[PDB]
């Protein structure tokens, strides 16, 4: 990564071993799941691409997920070739060259190079863009390698609201709808899959009601 | 009737044989029910006092209630004798004769008179005179021919609030009473016939609730 020396200026020093390590052990354990994301997100912070290409193809296992992921960084990186056309005539001396999509994964671009443009007045974010593509990626990977569908979840006819509801927005955790359409979700469909006894009792409770007298509304059911 | 002309004057003409049967027809489908004032009251615009013998002598069937209504015309002609005496000397020359109540009732007036009446200047609305009595008439009818109290009203052990309360504004809708007691019935009787199960509901909306509100709040019960 690029980091700020004690002296006030920034300078590259390497990812260490048990930060390596974290990443390797995350996605051991936690696989696809969504807390994957902040994860990498504060271990990626102050990374190159070149760290970012390390880490990608340290990966064990997954291989058709780090395929969807490549095909994906390429697509996003044929974007920026489209939507930033390459400038007007001959590179000057006195400046360094404007990248590719590809210089942003990493690929065409050196380390030095990856310096200059980070540390350079004004900086351009490069990881920040590669950063995106691999969120992005990452909602792709996590929408497809969901099992279950929002309407399928519904309250067993023994089972607690209180595990229902845990089901719930650890499900809704995994959709990306804006607000609106989550709101609904929540007013509608939540009820509606509810068990007849705890159904008859959120009944009762009217409109307006918050989800600790829910919880506290069906414990007895 | 007596209907206005194109010319722009007030004309007698008959009443037409599919209003007629239109007035036979409500009759024998609705018999005493309410609905049977407004659509009487309707089809008697512009009506004669003659044209009201007719309707009412045209009726078959419910001979008591024929009965009553005829005793009650007569007791309202006889009120309408009580409370105007008749005129101070003779009749003037230039002026034609002020009416009885068997002359309201059609009974004592000839057409020709029943169209001076009205037709001259001012104009005396002997038509809307007998109405009332025949509305009035209307009303000990149908207090008379309801055969359930407001009291008897309830709601079932499994019988939906929703049927209930159509129940209940439909014996209300046979109640004469003033709005404000009307009103405290409202608020009063229609919780307290309501079964434990949705009475229980009704208690938790308290106060201040409205008819959407207790209906949807009653619905799964």
């Amino acid at each position: 990564p690029i980091v700020q020396n004690l002296q006030g200026q920034m300078v590259h020093q390497a990812i260490s071993p048990r930060t390596l390590n974290a990443w390797v052990k995350v996605v051991e354990e936690k696989a696809f799941s969504p807390e994957v994301i902040p994860m990498f997100s504060a271990l990626s912070e102050g990374a190159t691409p070149q760290d970012l290409n390390t880490m990608l193809n340290t990966v064990g296992g997954h291989q058709a997920a780090m395929q969807m992921l490549k095909e994906t960084i390429n697509e996003e990186a044929a974007e920026w070739d489209r939507l930033h056309p390459v400038h007007a005539g001959p590179i000057a001396p006195g400046q360094m060259r404007e990248p590719r999509g590809s210089d942003i994964a990493g690929t065409t671009s050196t380390l030095q190079e990856q310096i200059g443009w980070m540390t350079h007045n004004p900086p351009i974010p490069v990881g920040e863009i590669y950063k995106r593509w691999i969120i992005l990626g990452l909602n792709k990977i996590v929408r497809m390698y969901s099992p279950t569908s929002i309407l399928d979840i519904r309250q067993g006819p023994k089972e607690p609201f209180r595990d229902y509801v845990d089901r719930f927005y650890k499900t809704l955790r995994a959709e990306q709808a804006s607000q609106e359409v989550k709101n609904w979700m929540t007013e509608t469909l939540l009820v509606q899959n509810a068990n007849p006894d705890c159904k008859t009792i959120l009944k009762a409770l009217g409109p307006g009601a918050t989800l600790e007298e829910m919880m506290t509304a069906c414990q007895g059911v």
